[PDB]
């Protein structure tokens, strides 16, 4: 189940994986599932209601494919370029909400694979973009924290819209409208 703003889980600090077993492969499996089915480019584990530090993505989910899939367990950003850029970013937790965000172009990361083994890699361009989006998710950061002042405003209606919907959870009482 794909979660949405402002579930308060999206704001909790995700925990390190410790057991790199089969269970995990399935959790990761189901993670990709939701992703492909929700027309989304990346996805992190809190985004499907799991407070664990997992990130996955696909540059070309237009045509879902093996090993075109990228997986990162317990990531860490160890250096970032000084060169920044703003691109339009979206989020499967904010449907129909889009804005420009400023992030470093390139990132030096460390992470652990599905099996437990550490890895050092340099991500640039799209991969860099998707990485920092999903990584923010693991620390309780949402891209509306980093959004420009202009786009943050230009999108308040929508954001507020989403808070309504969500309040229709403990809404068996009519004091929450539509
Ligand atoms: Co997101």
């Amino acid at each position: 189940k794909i979660v949405k703003y402002p579930d308060p889980i999206l704001r909790r600090r995700s925990e390190e994986v410790t057991n790199f077993d089969d269970n995990l492969k399935r959790v990761v499996r189901k993670m990709f599932d939701i992703m492909y089915e929700s027309k989304g480019i990346g996805l992190s584990a809190p985004q499907v209601n799991i407070s664990k530090r997992i990130i996955v993505w696909n540059a070309l989910y237009e045509k879902r494919k093996e090993e075109n899939e990228r997986i990162f367990i317990n990531p860490s950003i160890v250096e970032q370029s000084l060169v920044k850029l703003k691109l339009i970013e979206g989020c499967l937790s904010f449907p129909g909400i889009e804005g420009k965000v400023e992030r470093p172009s390139i990132v030096s990361i460390s992470y652990y694979d599905i099996n437990g083994y550490k890895h050092l890699k340099i991500l640039k361009g799209i991969h860099s973009r998707i990485f920092q989006h999903e990584f923010d998710h693991l620390n309780g950061t949402l891209f509306i924290d980093k959004m420009t002042q202009v786009d943050k405003k230009k999108v308040r209606p929508k954001l507020n819209e989403l808070i309504r919907d969500y309040k229709a959870t403990h809404s068996e009482e009519p004091l929450e409208h539509h």
